[PDB]
């Protein structure tokens, strides 16, 4: 239940820590394809996902609602290079009715996060 709350509401439902600085000054903007390594697990440590069980790099469109609303915020915060972990709530994940057989109801969810590469598409 550390790090800086990166929510807009200011309700800690995304807690980040950077744990590797990033290049430069720019971080990726909305509509922008982006290409990260991620690690993630249920707090509840019974289900752990990677990219890198595949090798080949999570890519996704900023801001799109493709992934959770955590994705969406905490990714735009990160610089190019950047290592970063979220703790999310489940208000900004899968909620109340989760995602089974994956996620349960109000799941909390941590992630390692390597920002690659952004571009504009
Ligand atoms: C609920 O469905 C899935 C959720 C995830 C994982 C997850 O929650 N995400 C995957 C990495 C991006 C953030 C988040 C998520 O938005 O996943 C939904 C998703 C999966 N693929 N996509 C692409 C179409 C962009 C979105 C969890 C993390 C905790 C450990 C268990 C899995 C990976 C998945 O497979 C890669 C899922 O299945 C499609």
């Amino acid at each position: 239940e550390q790090g800086e709350d990166i929510t807009s509401k200011k309700d800690r439902g995304v807690l980040k820590i950077v744990k590797r600085v990033g290049n430069g000054e720019e971080t990726p903007m909305i509509g922008d394809k982006v290409y990260v390594h991620y690690k993630g697990k249920l707090s509840n440590g019974k289900k752990f996902d990677s990219s890198h069980d595949r090798n080949e790099p999570f890519v996704f469109s900023l801001g799109k609602g493709q992934v959770i609303k955590a994705w969406d915020i905490g990714v735009a915060t990160m610089k190019k290079g950047e290592i970063a972990h979220l703790l999310i709530k489940p208000e900004y994940a899968y909620g109340s009715a989760g995602s089974l057989p994956k996620i349960p109801s109000n799941a909390t969810l941590f992630f390692e996060i390597e920002l690659l590469d952004f571009k504009g598409e």
